[PDB]
C-alpha cells in the first residue's frame, strides 16, 4: 500500500486533547500523527514485512537517529509474531548513520541476507537512493524499506519503500524520533512544529 | 471540553491499513477510531480526572459491559500517575449494570459505600442521556462527595435531553458504531478499534 | 499444567525497587508476583486458550470483581492472536458476581472460559461450574491467574501461577475493597491488616 | 552510594521452565531457562526512570544509547522518561548513540545507557571519552551488573538487576550476533552455546 493517506487538508489534533510535555508546549502547532496510531499501523506493517520476509533470516537495518523509535517498535510487533506462530525465522540488528556510511558492522555483514532498512522518512528520495546503491555493493540476497513517513512532493526522485506507514503532505513534522535540530525526539507523538518553535530552536 | 469531535462527513479508514481479526472481516466497513488514538486519548482523559477528582478517595463505578474496556484502561493510565508522583489516593472499584424493562440498578456494591467519596462513573456511550440521568438520580441519593462521568464517546443527535459528561473522550456523529467492548447484538466487542458496521454485518447478526 | 511454581520459601522483591502508589508504601510487605511477569504468564495462557478452545465461538465468563483484570488483559492477549495469527475466536463476553448478580442467563452448545483471580477453597469456582453446566455448554474451561497450594475438597484448566497460602493483595485481588488499585500482586504488612480491617 | 541499586538476583536464581512463556520458535532448543522476564524488566525499568528523574530532571539531558546491546534498555527506559515528562513540570531531552568495539553532550545532564556491566573496563573507557566534552554531569544506567571478583570495581548510578557470573542474552544482548530478537533475558543452553560461538 500507499500507506495511510494523511491528507492536505488534515486538521489534525489540537495540543490540548492529548498528554504533551509542558517544555514544547509553545513549540508545536498540531498533532498530526497520534502515537496509539503510529502503533496501530506499525502492527500491520509488521504482519506485512513477515508475510514478504519471514522465510529466511533477515538483518533488520536501523537509519539512526531518527530511525530508531520506528525501528524499536516494528521489531517489537515482529517479535510478538515470532513468538506467537509456529513459524519463525530469526532476526539480526545493525544500525548506521548518513553524512557517507558511519558506524555499523562491516557491510560484508550484508552479504547473501534479507536485509530491511528502517528509515524514519523519505521525501526527495535521494537518502534511500544512496543508502541502497551502497547496501548493493555489498551483495545482499534481498533489500527491502520500510519508512514510517513518506512525503508527497515535486522532489521526489520517484523512489518508493516496500512498507510505508503514513503518506503526508510536505509539512515539516516532529516527533516520535523525528527531529528539528535534534529537538522534538523525546515527543511520543508525531506533531507539525510551529514557527514559534522554528524560531526558538533554529541554529 | 467537548473531546476529540469526529465530523460527520469522516470516512475512518480502510480496513486493509489494519491489523483486524479475521472473523470481522466482511463484518465491518471501515476503522472509525482506531485503538491507539482511544489509547492516546484516554492517557489525558486520566490527567484531566486526577485533577479534577485526586483530591479524596475516587470509587470507580465501571458500567458494564460495554464500558469495561474504557473502565480498565482509563483506570490503568490513572493507576500510572498515583505510583510515579508524590502523593496519591486510593481508588475502589464497582460494576453496575442497567436494564431495560423504564431503567433499573443491577449489582454494585449496596451504594451506602459511595457515601462521601469521589465517585467516577465510566461509561461507553452517551447518546440520548437517559441511562446517564437515571443513574445520577440514584447515585446522587448515597450522598456522595461530588460525582464525575467519563464517557468514552458522546453522540450528536438531536434526540439528546440535554445531558453533557464531565469527561469525554470522542464525540461522534449519529452513527452506529461498535468495538473496544461496544457491542451490536453482544458481537464486536472483541475487537480494539472503533469501527462502523457493514450491511453483511448488520443482517448476519440482527437478532 | 500447573502454571509458575512460586515456591513456599519465595521471598518476593522489596518495594523500593518497583513503583508502588504512595498511599500504599507502609500496607505491603513485599512485591510478590511483578505486574509485568502477570502479562508475559498471561500472553503464553492467551496462546494455550487458543490452542484448546479455537475455533468454536467462545463466551468468556468475568468472575467479578477480582477477576477484571486478568479477564481483560486475557482477553487483549486474545484478541491479538485473532488479528495477527491464523487462528479466530469470536468471543462473546459476560460478567457474573457472587454475593448471583449479572449473568445473561447464552452458554448452551457453546465454549464457555471461565476468567478467575484465584483459587483457594475452590468454592466460588465449584459454584461457576455448576452454574454454566446447567445450561449444557459445549464445553467449559477454568483459566485462574492464581491457585494456592492449600487443602481443597476440578483442577483449573489454565493457570497463571501456583502460590503458597499467602494473603496476597493487587491486579484486582482485595483486602476488604483496598488494593485493586495496585497493578502488581503483593503481600499485605501487618500494618495494612490492622489499618484496612472491617 | 549507587543512586539506584538493583534488584539482586541470587547464585542460585533457577529462573523459569521456558515451556511457561512465549518464546520465539528458532530458539527454543537454544536456550536453557528464562532468567529474567521481560516483564520484570519493565517494571524494573519504571522505577528506574523515576530515579534518574529524581536526580537529573533539574536540567536538560542528553541520552547517550550504548549500541548494540544497549538499544532495547535504552527505547524502554527513555519512553517511560517521557511518560513522567509529559503528566506533570518538564525538562528537554536529546538523544545520541556511540558504539565500542558529540557536542550534543557539553554542559547538559548526560545519562548513558548500557546493557551489562562485566569487567567494568568498557565503561571506565567510555567515561574517560564522554569527559571531554565537558558535561554539567554525567550518570551511568546498566540494566544489568554481574557479580564478579573480576570487577575493576567500577559501579553504575542506576542498576536494574545484579546478576551472577553466568552468561546471559536477550532483551538486545546477544551472543555472537544471536539472540536479540528475544524479549526475555536468558541463560543459553548447550546445544546453543556450541551452535552459535
Ligand atoms: O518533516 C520532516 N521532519 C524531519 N525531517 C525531515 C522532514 N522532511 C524532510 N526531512 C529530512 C529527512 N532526511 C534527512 C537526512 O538526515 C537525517 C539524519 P537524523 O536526524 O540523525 O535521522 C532526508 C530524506 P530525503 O533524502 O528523502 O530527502
Ligand atoms: O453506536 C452505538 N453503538 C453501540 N451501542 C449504542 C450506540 N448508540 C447507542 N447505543 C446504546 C447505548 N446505551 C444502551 C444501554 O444499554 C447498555 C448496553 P451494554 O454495554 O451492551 O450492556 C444507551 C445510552 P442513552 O440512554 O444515552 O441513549
Ligand atoms: O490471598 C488472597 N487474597 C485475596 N483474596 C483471597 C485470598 N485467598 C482467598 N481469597 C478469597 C478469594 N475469593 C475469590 C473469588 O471471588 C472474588 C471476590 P471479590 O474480588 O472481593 O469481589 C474466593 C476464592 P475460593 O472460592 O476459591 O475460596
Ligand atoms: O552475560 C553476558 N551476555 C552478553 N554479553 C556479556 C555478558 N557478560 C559480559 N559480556 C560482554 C559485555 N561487554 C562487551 C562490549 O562489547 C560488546 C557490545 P555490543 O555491540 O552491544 O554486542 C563487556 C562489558 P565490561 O567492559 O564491563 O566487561
Ligand atoms: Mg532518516
Ligand atoms: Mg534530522
Ligand atoms: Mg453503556
Ligand atoms: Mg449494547
Ligand atoms: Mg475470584
Ligand atoms: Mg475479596
Ligand atoms: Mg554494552
Ligand atoms: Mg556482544
Amino acid at each position: 500500500s500507499p500507506g495511510v493517506v494523511i491528507s492536505d487538508d488534515e486538521p489534525g489534533y489540537d495540543l490540548d486533547l492529548f498528554c504533551i510535555p509542558n517544555h514544547y508546549a509553545e513549540d508545536l502547532e498540531r498533532v498530526f500523527i497520534p502515537h496509539g496510531l503510529i502503533m496501530d499501523r506499525t502492527e500491520r506493517l509488521a504482519r506485512d514485512v513477515m508475510k514478504e520476509m519471514g522465510g529466511h533470516h533477515i538483518v533488520a537495518l536501523c537509519v539512526l537517529k531518527g530511525g530508531y523509535k520506528f525501528f524499536a517498535d516494528l521489531l517489537d510487533y515482529i517479535k510478538a509474531l515470532n513468538r506467537n506462530s509456529d513459524r519463525s525465522i530469526p532476526m539480526t540488528v545493525d544500525f548506521i548513520r548518513l553524512k557517507k556510511v558511519i558506524g555499523g558492522d562491516d557491510l560484508s555483514t550484508l552479504t547473501g541476507k534479507n536485509v530491511l532498512i528502517v528509515e524514519d522518512i523519505i521525501d526527495t528520495g535521494k537518502t534511500m537512493q544512496t543508502l541502497l546503491s551502497l547496501v548493493r555493493q555489498y551483495n545482499p540476497k534481498m533489500v527491502k524499506v520500510a519508512s514510517l513517513l513518506v512525503k508527497r512532493t515535486p522532489r521526489s526522485v520517484g523512489y518508493k519503500p516496500d512498507f510505508v506507514g503514513f503518506e503526508i503532505p510536505d509539512k515539516f513534522v516532529v516527533g516520535y524520533a523525528l527531529d528539528y535540530n535534534e529537538y522534538f525526539r523525546d515527543l511520543n507523538h508525531v506533531c507539525v512544529i510551529s514557527e514559534t518553535g522554528k524560531a526558538k530552536y533554529k541554529a
